[PDB]
């Protein structure tokens, strides 16, 4: 209370430590609001692509949310409007609950990697091996195991980390054990880091030695032939890449198991309707029975032709994207919306098709990135914890920065999802629309 984290050797019982306070108030609001929306997007999403990976992401989202709600207490201590009672107790609990959560996410990242490893190495075996029962067992085990590797903090085995250095009591009253540090390294950091390292090494080496012929389907609806030209343009672009393309007219296809077999599905539709958004006549039946196509888990993307003079430029691309999202499709890229003549927009269509080919690996890239940013944000804390448990270097400012740089990973996951996952961005947009509906009613 007399000290200050970035206080630079000065002691004054007066200071409110505003710089540290605002940095913490800012990180509390960003960790809560960011993960609240991730959780609400899941709540509104009817079906998912990558059900198990999404379940570990939702667990990480709750873990990160609980960090922010848990970060109200040290923020309350910095404002000290009401500091409650028993600061040392308050501090111990806070340091623990924020140590178990950084581990819950540590294991969810280890499990998502194993999940993707299994989906690649044993693809036929995967669906019997990774089951809802084993997944629920696995997540309950991550919450139980996390509480146990940090439980000796309450049974005089020493302090488990600097998550409590914020409160004055843990800076003076608490001291870390190199035995406790060595035990939690061999039970959390070393095993979870090894798992992630091992799995990603294998999965990325497999993505090299694939040589697997990629089969893509295009289904277009055109009443004047523009989406058909755009489809044909897209097809030639994918064929040039190496794809086995089947471009079919929507009026010639039956909905039943239509997407089955294909690694990529592009859906084209022009927009129609006199004072309405209506789908192209040939697509209307395909859209109404899109359920039967096998859209779940499917890497899909949309494109269409429209006229910008219309209130909803390519409103069909919007309707199709919304249903595909709701059937558990992975929308790998924001839809291509062609204004007037597509023959004039060939460079756009080629560019979009080029990008959609690089958008397939996007789901693996985000998981690897979510993990890569996690380890480089908690690596400083574990190497500072590694040393200061052995007492090699002891700094309150380095403790604050490493601690809150690790506490900062909690708001990073939602910004990676928001600026990389096209299905997520779409779920986020529709969530906003529902908030304005509650606002009206
Ligand atoms: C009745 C009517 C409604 C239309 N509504 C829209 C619209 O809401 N949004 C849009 O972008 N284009 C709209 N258009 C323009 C068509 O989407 C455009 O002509 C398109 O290039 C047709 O492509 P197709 O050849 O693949 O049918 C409309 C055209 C008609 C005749």
């Amino acid at each position: 209370r007399h000290s200050c984290p970035l206080g630079f050797g000065h002691y004054s019982v007066v200071d409110v430590c505003i710089f540290e306070t605002v940095v913490i108030v800012l990180l509390t609001f960003l960790i809560i609001a960011g993960n609240l929306t991730v959780i609400f997007v899941f709540h509104c999403a009817p079906l998912l692509h990558h059900y198990t990976t999404s379940y570990f992401i939702q667990t990480m989202a709750y873990a990160d949310l609980f960090v922010g709600v848990s970060c109200l207490v040290p923020t309350l201590s910095l404002l000290h409007y009401s500091t409650g009672v028993h600061e040392s107790l308050t501090c111990q609990v806070f340091g623990y609950i924020i140590s178990v959560l950084k581990s819950v996410s540590m294991w969810c990242l280890a499990c998502i990697s194993v999940d993707r490893y299994l989906a690649i190495t044993k693809p036929l075996s995967y669906n019997q091996l990774v089951t809802p029962c084993r997944l629920r067992i696995c997540i309950i085990l991550i919450w139980i195991y996390s509480c146990l590797i940090f439980l000796p903090s309450f049974f005089g085995w020493g302090k488990p980390g600097y998550h409590g250095d914020i409160f004055e009591w843990c800076a003076t009253s608490w001291l870390t054990s190199a035995y406790f540090t060595g035990f939690i390294v061999c039970l959390l950091y070393a095993p979870a880091a090894f798992v992630v390292c091992f799995t990603y090494f294998h999965i990325f080496k497999i993505c090299r030695q694939h040589t697997k012929e990629a089969k893509a389907l295009i289904v277009y609806g055109s009443t004047t032939g523009n989406t058909e030209y755009t489809a044909e343009t897209i097809a030639r672009e994918l064929a040039d890449a190496g794809y086995e393309v089947d471009s079919r007219d929507a009026a010639s296809v039956e909905a039943g198991g239509l997407f089955e077999g294909f690694d990529l599905v592009l859906l084209g539709c022009s927009t129609w309707g006199d004072d309405s958004i209506e789908l192209q006549d040939d697509f209307i039946p395909l859209f109404d029975s899109l359920e039967e196509t096998g859209a779940q888990g499917r890497k899909v993307a949309c494109f269409g032709c429209g006229d910008s003079s219309w209130e909803y430029f390519c409103g069909a691309v919007d309707a199709i994207e919304e249903k595909l999202k709701n059937l558990g499709a992975e929308i790998v890229q924001d839809g291509l919306r062609i204004d007037g003549d597509p023959r004039a927009a060939r460079d756009d269509i080629v560019g979009w098709a080029h990008d959609v080919r690089g958008a397939i690996r996007r789901y693996l890239m985000v998981l690897f990135r979510i993990t890569s940013v996690f380890y480089m944000l908690q690596l400083p804390y574990i190497i500072y914890f590694l040393l200061e448990s052995s007492r090699v270097l002891d700094n309150p400012t380095l403790s604050f920065l490493t601690t809150w740089l690790a506490i900062s990973n909690s708001f990073c996951n939602p910004v990676i999802y928001a600026l990389s996952d096209s299905t997520f961005r779409l779920g986020l947009r529709r969530l906003s629309e529902t908030m304005c509906t509650s606002c009206m009613c």
